[PDB]
C-alpha cells in the first residue's frame, strides 16, 4: 500500500514514516561498492534496525578485514546476543560493481537479508516487535557503501 | 522472498526472470527527472507491464505537452481500452528532484501506481493475467527519465 524514501548518511538514523513489520520490506541502496576499503574497526560498516526503544532488531555489519558479514541482535541496554556469519564478502557482491542493494524482508519469525539479487541468511528472530528506525554507521572510515545510501520501505503490504 | 533487478535502457523490454502477480512488487529508478523536456510525440516516456502474450496490462505515459499522466490498456493486437487522467505531471514528481521512482503494486484486480511517495492512481484492471514483460520506451527523445531505468522486482511474496 504505502512507499517511502529515506536519505540515510553514513552515521544517521532515521525514524520511519511507517513502520516496517511482518510482511513488510525495506531495501538500502548504495551508490558506490568499495571492497578494497582498508582495515574497519570492527564493522566497516553496519546496517541497523531498531524497534521503538532502541532495541537492535538487527545489525549487518561488513568486515573486510574479517571477511565476513555478521549478523546479530541486542536489547537497548543488553548485550550482543548469538552472532551468525557468512563468508567471503566480495562473493555475495558478485553480480553487480559501481553499486549494490541490501533487502531485508519481515517474514514475521525471520528476517531474510538478500544482498543484490542473492538471499545471504534467513536469520531467525533473536529479538521481536517491528522496526521504527534505522541505522547506517561506518565504524571505521571506509565504509563499503557509498557516503550516503537510500532506503525505501515497502509497508502496508499485510 | 526474492529480489531481480533489471537494467532497463530507453527504449528495451526485458522479461522477467520471476513475473509480478499479485501481491508483488516492481519499483522504476530514474537517475534523472527531465521536466523541461520538449515536445514528446505523444508519450514522452511510457512503462508497461506486459503479459507472455504481448498484452499490455498496463501503460504508464508522461506527456509534457498535455501536462498529464496517462494509464491505460491493450490486448497484443487489440485497441487501447478506457485511458485515464492523471493531471499536472511535475506536481506528482514534487518531493524529489534530479531522481525519481515509479512503483506499481499488483494487488491483483488493481494496481497502484506511486510515484515517489505519493500514489497517484488505484488504477482498476481492465486486461488481466501476471506481468513477464517490462518496457521503458521514450516516444519522443526527452525522457523524463534517465537513459537508463533501474528496476528492482520484489516477487514470490505472496
Amino acid at each position: 500500500q504505502g512507499v517511502n524514501i529515506y536519505n540515510i548518511s553514513a552515521g544517521t538514523s532515521v525514524d520511519l514514516a511507517a513502520p516496517v513489520t511482518t510482511g513488510d520490506i525495506v531495501t538500502f541502496f548504495s551508490s558506490a561498492l568499495n571492497l578494497n576499503a582498508g582495515a574497519g574497526n570492527p564493522n566497516n560498516t553496519t546496517l541497523n534496525l531498531f524497534a521503538e526503544n532502541g532495541a537492535y532488531l538487527l545489525h549487518i555489519a561488513f568486515r573486510l578485514q574479517e571477511n565476513v558479514i555478521i549478523f546479530n541482535s541486542r536489547q537497548p541496554d543488553g548485550p550482543w546476543l548469538v552472532e551468525q556469519r557468512v563468508s567471503d564478502v566480495a562473493n555475495q557482491f558478485a553480480g553487480i560493481d559501481g553499486k549494490a542493494m541490501v533487502t531485508v524482508f519481515d517474514h514475521g519469525d525471520k528476517y531474510q537479508v538478500v544482498i543484490n539479487e542473492k538471499t545471504v541468511i534467513q536469520y531467525t528472530k533473536q529479538i521481536s516487535g517491528l522496526t521504527s528506525s534505522l541505522s547506517y554507521n561506518a565504524t571505521e572510515e571506509t565504509s563499503i557503501f557509498s557516503t550516503v545510501v537510500e532506503a525505501v520501505t515497502y509497508t502496508g503490504l499485510a
